[PDB]
């Protein structure tokens, strides 16, 4: 994993992109404000299997322990499933789109209580994007930063020492990938410079978001809310018998 | 105007601008559970100081009033925290709070929900420490807190294109010092990148400590719109 280039970097997180998952109702039934939260808790388990697998094909991930593995999910899940969010949403001004058949504003937004607050800020960051004029290589550079480095700091046993170590080698690599792609772009060393930054300044607000969201989640008094150690190990563990 | 200044003058005045290191309010003669009103305490006194670093960040006070209090109601906390974590480098295993009140992880779980982010903020310190971060390096990351913590929760596109212009200078100013310390282009863009990528970390430590502080049912968390207006004295 330490041996790709950046070139090879940004292709294997291409090849790794999960597919564009659906709501699931019937399409010629009206749509009711009452089961939004139905439609989107269903809609975020199904997102979450396609993100295992999506995490497993991250250069230098699966070279973890599953232990480590499974506290990086636990930490970034919800942080992935809105920057995945916030990108689809990124040339929908004033829109989230949740799936291609889920597509809210925040007047629907309202209708969950404590939701628009989290709304909101998820369309400022989707209006930043379109600032920016985030590109697909950008993006997916991004998400795997988020998956690599939001859980690195909540877990000092001598293999854990070279857990971290392997993590900062990879997300040096990702920063390496980034300025690659700048350059290749055409901005000169000022702006290569000035655009990882305004990039990576980004997560702060995501990380932002994904709390106030985890948040609002547990005010809600539902049974599930976290995907549970298990689930995740369950997910991560494959035997190899297929 | 303060886009003008060069790379040594954005340095130069944030240095300047630094704060003083303030003492915890109690009786050292007297026997020391009370920790979170001396924490408090200490914490109230030190947002006044915070109000006139601000003002000396290059850019702050050209946006206007209204929007100076929002970037300080959004990004308090975490500037309480990375000033804690600097503090904190040169003490392995424990939290300067102010140099009279040295407290370790034990002491942490005195207070109910509190370990679990003494041991976040333990963890930062230590990755700062085995960065070598420097103080050049730490006042132009408490300055990108400030201006970005906000930005994304806001004439209005004027602010923000100024502000995102000042964060463009210090980023600048960060790649200045990193070269002048004989750093690699390569060894450049990555510790710039390795820096901005704690900064997720101490806001998300802000957000816990934030739910923390409201779990404990105080008399009051944030401080209001009016308090930092005033302060702010226009
Ligand atoms: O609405 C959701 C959402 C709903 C339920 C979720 O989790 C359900 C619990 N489930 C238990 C088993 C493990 C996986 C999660 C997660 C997100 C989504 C979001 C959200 C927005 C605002 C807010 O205040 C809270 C959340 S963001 C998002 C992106 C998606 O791709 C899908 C759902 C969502
Ligand atoms: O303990 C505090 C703290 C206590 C009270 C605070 O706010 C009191 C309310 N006050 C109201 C008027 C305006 C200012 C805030 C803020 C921080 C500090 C911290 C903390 C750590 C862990 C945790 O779980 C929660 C907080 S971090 C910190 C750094 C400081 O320089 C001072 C206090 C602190």
């Amino acid at each position: 994993a330490l041996s790709l280039t950046a070139d090879q970097m940004v292709s294997a997180l291409l090849d790794a992109e999960p597919p564009i998952l659906y709501s699931e109702y019937d399409p010629t039934r009206p749509f009711s404000e009452a089961s939004m939260m139905g439609l989107l808790t269903n809609l975020a388990d199904r997102e979450l299997v396609h993100m295992i697998n999506w995490a497993k094909r991250v250069p230098g991930f699966v070279d973890l322990t599953l232990h480590d593995q499974v506290h990086l999910l636990e930490s970034a899940w919800l942080e992935i499933l809105m920057i995945g969010l916030v990108w689809r949403s990124m040339e929908h001004p004033g829109k989230l789109l949740f799936a291609p058949n889920l597509l809210l504003d925040r007047n629907q937004g309202k209708s969950v209580e404590g939701m628009v607050e989290i709304f909101d800020m998820l369309l400022a960051t989707s209006s930043r994007f379109r600032m920016m004029n985030l590109q697909g290589e950008e993006f997916v550079c991004l998400k795997s930063i988020i998956l690599l480095n939001s859980g690195v700091y909540t877990f000092s046993t001598l293999k854990s020492l070279e857990e971290k170590d392997h993590i900062h080698r990879v997300l040096d690599k990702i920063t390496d990938t980034l300025i690659h792609l700048m350059a290749k772009a055409g901005l000169t060393l000022q702006q290569q410079h000035q655009r990882l930054a305004q990039l990576l300044l980004i997560l702060s607000h995501i990380r932002h978001m994904s709390n106030k969201g985890m948040e609002h989640l547990y005010s809600m008094k539902s049974k599930n809310v976290v995907p549970s150690y298990d689930l995740l190990l369950e997910m991560l563990d494959a035997h190899r018998l297929h």
